[PDB]
C-alpha cells in the first residue's frame, strides 16, 4: 500500500533538506560499490511512493543489513537518522545513518506504486540498473 | 605506458566483432551486480577507450573473490565473445583471461582513456559518483 509510506519525503529532503522526517520508504534496488580492494559500500535507490530517488547511500555501520538479506529489494523502512550532502561536483546525496526495516521484501513481495525517478541523476541510475540486469540474464 | 596495453581493441571488437585478438586491458573498474550467485560487470581500458559493457563468466569468479582482478590490474584476455542484444546494445562476455599485472604491480591507471560511446560515458559519471558517494 503506497499510504504506508511517506509521500513528498523524497521531494522535501531534495528541495528543503528536511532531515527530521523520520522517512518510511520502499528499497527499490540495491548497488554495491566496490572500490579497489576495500569493502562493499551500498547505494540504493529507494520510493516514497510518488518518487525514486538514487542518491541514498547505507553508513557503513548498516551493512550487515544488506549482508544478512535483513535490507534488500522490496522490503520497507523507517529511518530513523540521516544527513543530506551536496557533493563537490554539486550532487545531493543522503547517508542513511539508522534505520529499522519494518517489512521484509518476501512480505511485501514487490514494488509499491509506480514511482517515478525525481531527477535525471535517478532516471540514469535506472538505465544502470536496467543495463546490468539485461546483461545479468544470459538464460532464457 | 599506454602503448602496453592494446590501443584499439576495444574499437575492433565493438565495430569488427573481432574475437580472434588476445587484447591486453587495464580494469579500472568492478562491481558486482546482484545483492545469489554473484556477477561482475567490469569498465575497461586499452589505453585509448574505456567501455562499460564487459562482464565476467561467472567461471572467473574465483580471479575476483582472490582479488587478483581488481581495480587497475592489467589482464590479457584469452576468449571472449561479443553479442549486440535485441535492443541494440553490444555486450563483451570475458571467457577466459590472465592476470598479467596485479593492481599493485601496476598501480594506477594507465593513461587518460576516454569512453567509446555514451553508454560507457555515462557510467563513468555514475561510477565516479558512486565513489564520491563512499568517500563522505
Amino acid at each position: 500500500m503506497v499510504g504506508q509510506l511517506s509521500e513528498g519525503a523524497i521531494a522535501a529532503i531534495m528541495q528543503k533538506g528536511d532531515t527530521n522526517i523520520k522517512p518510511i520508504l520502499q528499497v527499490i534496488n540495491i548497488r554495491p560499490i566496490t572500490t579497489g580492494n576495500s569493502p562493499p559500500r551500498y547505494r540504493l535507490l529507494m520510493s516514497d511512493g510518488l518518487n525514486t530517488l538514487s542518491s541514498f547511500m547505507l553508513a557503513t555501520q548498516l551493512n550487515p543489513l544488506v549482508e544478512e538479506e535483513q535490507l534488500s529489494s522490496n522490503c520497507v523502512c523507517q529511518i530513523h537518522r540521516f544527513i543530506v550532502n551536496t557533493l563537490k561536483d554539486g550532487r545531493r546525496v543522503v547517508i542513511l545513518m539508522e534505520l529499522e526495516v519494518l517489512k521484509s521484501a518476501e512480505a511485501v513481495g514487490v514494488k509499491i506504486g509506480n514511482p517515478v525517478p525525481y531527477n535525471e541523476g535517478t532516471s540514469s541510475y535506472v538505465i544502470e540498473s536496467d543495463e546490468d540486469l539485461e546483461m545479468e540474464m544470459l538464460k532464457h
